[PDB]
């Protein structure tokens, strides 16, 4: 191979307000807002169709991204997935992290699940106000040595048994 | 404020075959197969309904991470909102990264459209063997100049005025 993926970048998700995406997520995670790109009609196409693509900071150079489009129909969802599958969770340093952020969230309102003991990381979940599940998450002291454990052969392993019977293997 | 992100720990999606995604990340973009983690149920109800969960390297600690859901309706989308908003993207070091990048997804028969300039960055485009929309990109040499002629009070602005107006402030 001649590259490697150095980290991501940006991922990006719709927005019903950007203003008001901006404001939770600086009140709520402390993310700031890095930048904004806006144009009032989609590149190639002349019909007004507004755009406000928001960059926002999620981390060692992570960005999280928006996009509004007030002339769209109201943003929707895949009907066909539950809403547990798609979500995006941001990494805190430890459980007195993950445990300040869940008091600071429910002072201020958010309703928040957890902590959940996931083994290799301990979570709390949420929503934000554009109905995106989110998630923060430390790592257990232990992950890495849990992960070790899986070797080569055995992920080999696990996807053929997963491929022909899809069960759990 | 008590706590901060760290970054992105995982951002997850759906796909429709797990081995055939694993496979997929890895031969086209060099990209590490971490953990599984499977079931056959969802948490807290008993019905039969099966997932695997995959975990891949996407850089510096971050994660991609899939579902398949083999028992569920076929993933759709959300049809009111247009396909190049809801996208990742992942960095790689410079253009020389970006244009070997562009080669090795042509040669193994992906299309891939750019390079496109963004001004601040640089960026290919393709999809996924599950419909989702990737993008790769380097930043300009000079980005972090360009971002930094945005200052606190042009944010303010250009958000306050967008909310006002909805067209590109
Ligand atoms: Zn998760
Ligand atoms: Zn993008």
């Amino acid at each position: 191979m001649t590259f490697a993926i150095k980290k991501i970048h940006h991922v990006a998700y719709r927005c019903k307000d950007a203003k008001e995406t901006v404001e939770w997520y600086k009140k709520m995670l402390n993310m700031d807002f890095i930048l904004a790109f806006a144009e009032d009609h989609v590149p190639s196409t002349k019909a007004f169709d507004p755009y406000m693509h928001l960059f926002l900071d999620a981390g060692q150079g992570n960005v999280l991204a928006f996009f509004e489009l007030p002339t769209q129909p109201e943003m929707g969802r895949d009907e066909n997935t539950p809403q547990w599958v798609q979500h995006i969770a941001f990494e805190v340093e430890d459980v007195n992290a993950l445990m300040a952020a869940k008091q600071h969230l429910e002072e201020n309102g958010v309703k928040v699940l957890g902590v959940t003991n996931h083994g290799i990381f301990h979570s709390i979940y949420f929503f934000d106000p554009n109905g995106h599940r989110l998630e923060l998450t430390y790592n257990d002291v232990r992950a890495e040595e849990k992960i070790a454990k899986i070797t080569e052969e055995m992920k080999a392993e696990m996807l053929e048994e997963w491929s022909k019977t899809k069960r759990a293997p």
